[PDB]
This record gives structure tokens, C-alpha cells and sequence, in this order.
């Protein structure tokens, strides 16, 4: 039951979910039919320079604890996740000029976070961490902090 999405290996660890195609509306209120998938799923991401532990429920993330080899891989990571996700805030962040999608739409909107993340991460918003140890909050632009983290992300050590 493993599957490929963004260089990442898919395992389901736990839970499960049904189909159903909907549509979205994007920042720029365009209407885009995806493959929903709902109920509540634990995940592991598997990928060449980073692996994560992925919370889900339906479009929503719940928690993502992600390891790698340095920021950019982590970034690469949370970027999969949060498309992975079917988050209204992540299809939110799809805005402004050219920012258009013609088919799978959730390999379109990946395409789109890869080349720019900033509107992405700054649109899914910010959380108040309880202190962890070998765990940290990651900001927007990718610098670690005790303090805040970006909802449901925490960066472990490799
Ligand atoms: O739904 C699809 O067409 C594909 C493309 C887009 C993401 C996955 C990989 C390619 C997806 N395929 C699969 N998803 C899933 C799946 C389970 N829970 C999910 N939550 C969100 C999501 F998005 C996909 C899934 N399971 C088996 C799959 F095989």
C-alpha cells in the first residue's frame, strides 16, 4: 500500500480513507477538481534527503515531524505535506498573475509550491510551541525557533 508523490516514498502506518472528487477554490478563485481523501491517516514520507512522520485528516494536517540533511531538504519535505494535506490554506496560497492550472491537479500544485513556497508557508499559518527537546519550531523562512513553528511542523535531528 506504498505509493510515490514529490521524490517521497508513501507508507500508511495507520488509519484510512475514502475518495471523493470535489472542487476547490483557489486564492485566485479558481475552481479545481480533486481527488479528496477522507478520514483520519498516519503516514511516513520517505524521500532521499529528508523522511517525515505525517499526521493527516481530511484536508487537514494534523502533525508533521520531519528529519533531513539540511533546511532546503526539510523545506522540500514540509512543501510535499502540505500539498499532500488538500489543505484549504495551501489551495488558498495558489494567487496572484500567471499563478494558473490547466491531468492531475494535485501534481500541478505541488509544481507551483516547488518554485515558490513563501505566499505557501506564510498563508498556513504560525503556532505557540510547548518546549521538546530534539524537537524545534520552524518560521516561514525556514529558521528554527523554540518559541514558534509554522502549524502542526516540528523539525527533529537526523
Ligand atoms: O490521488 C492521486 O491521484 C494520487 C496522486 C496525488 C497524490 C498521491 C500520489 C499521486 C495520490 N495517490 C494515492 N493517494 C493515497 C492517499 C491516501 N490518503 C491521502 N490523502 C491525501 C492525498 F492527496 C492522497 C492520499 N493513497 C494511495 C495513492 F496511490
Amino acid at each position: 500500500s506504498s505509493f510515490s508523490f514529490g521524490g517521497f516514498t508513501f507508507k500508511r502506518t495507520s488509519g484510512s480513507s475514502i475518495k471523493r472528487e470535489e472542487e476547490v477554490l483557489t486564492g485566485n478563485l479558481q475552481t479545481l477538481k480533486i481527488r479528496v481523501h477522507e478520514g483520519y491517516e498516519e503516514f511516513t514520507m520517505v524521500g532521499k534527503r529528508a523522511t517525515a512522520i505525517l499526521r493527516k485528516a481530511t484536508r487537514r494536517l494534523v502533525q508533521l515531524i520531519v528529519s533531513g540533511k539540511d533546511e532546503q531538504s526539510i523545506a522540500e519535505a514540509i512543501i510535499v505535506a502540505m500539498v499532500f494535506s488538500q489543505e484549504d490554506c495551501m489551495i488558498k496560497a495558489v494567487r496572484g498573475d500567471l499563478n494558473f492550472v490547466n491531468l492531475n491537479p494535485m501534481h500541478q500544485l505541488l509544481r507551483h509550491f516547488q518554485k515558490d513556497a513563501k505566499v505557501l508557508f506564510q498563508n498556513w499559518g504560525i503556532e505557540h510551541i510547548d518546549n521538546v527537546m530534539g524537537m524545534v519550531g520552524v518560521l516561514p523562512d525556514m529558521t528554527p525557533s523554540t518559541e514558534m513553528s509554522m502549524r502542526g511542523i516540528r523539525v527533529s535531528k537526523m
